[PDB]
């Protein structure tokens, strides 16, 4: 019978690529294991610290929203790049995975600056790396989503793991994602991102580990889960290779 503490950034801000569906599932699989999770709404950062979060996530929104986004969380950059040095566990989507760089640049050329916690940038075109995407991860077992983004990330750190199907973080590695110390970040979203729960529970996992309650039971039943990343995957054995 424990507690967890999740800060929810911006979601008032970051529309388009929603991270609400994630906290959802991370409430759910949190139940499954006698946790209460405290949502904190944090729309506005100032006089925020890190002392009580036990995992942090941030959505994507359109360039004009993550900008807006970014400007009010570079007021607490400091802090949150030392959580996440600290080890705090945390997902982003998108955008949000984005600008955890120090840059972001549009087709035209135009530079956004990031929150520049990482050093790594992302450069987009106006073709886009879109489809189903399959992943095979050391940690996370298959990954399942669908992947519609301008953006080539560029970023020397961990990934999510090697894509099988589709493209990933840009037109040639066939890595997706970002993998840094227990922060992940990740191109895929909506409905389908929720499914893979080894996701949910990795940072469910790490964040008792680290609060130290316990996360019982491990093992619970993730059939319908499991059945829904099958879909996915099986249309993805059946499709053309994409190049
Ligand atoms: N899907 C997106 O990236 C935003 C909306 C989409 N670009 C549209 O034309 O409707």
């Amino acid at each position: 019978m424990h507690e967890l503490t999740i800060y929810h950034f911006m979601s008032d801000k970051l529309n388009l690529y929603s991270d609400i569906g994630n906290i959802i599932a991370l409430r759910q699989r949190a139940k499954k294991r006698n946790i209460k999770v405290n949502v904190v709404e944090i729309n506005e950062t100032e006089g925020i610290t890190f002392d009580e979060c036990d995992i942090f996530f941030i959505g994507g929104g359109s360039d004009r929203e993550q900008a807006l986004a970014t400007k009010e969380l570079s007021k607490i950059k400091t802090p949150l790049k030392e959580a996440i040095e600290d080890g705090m566990p945390g997902l982003t989507i998108c955008g949000g995975y984005q600008f955890l760089g120090k840059k972001y640049i549009t087709p035209d050329g135009t530079e956004l600056e990031g929150l520049g916690i990482l050093d790594f940038y992302t450069e987009s075109k106006t073709n886009r790396l879109t489809g189903d995407i399959v992943i095979e991860s050391d940690t996370f077992g298959t990954i399942v989503g669908f992947e519609n983004h301008g953006g080539r990330t560029y970023h020397d750190f961990g990934t999510l793991g090697h894509v099988t199907f589709g493209y990933g973080n840009n037109d040639e590695d066939k890595k997706e994602g970002i993998h840094y110390k227990n922060l992940l970040g990740t191109y895929l979203h909506g409905p389908i991102l929720p499914k893979n729960y080894e996701i949910t529970d990795y940072l469910l996992e790490k964040a008792c580990e680290r609060k130290g309650i316990p996360f019982e039971p491990k093992e619970i039943d993730n059939e319908a889960e499991i059945q829904a990343k099958q879909v996915l995957i099986d249309r993805a054995n059946r499709q053309k290779k994409s190049r």
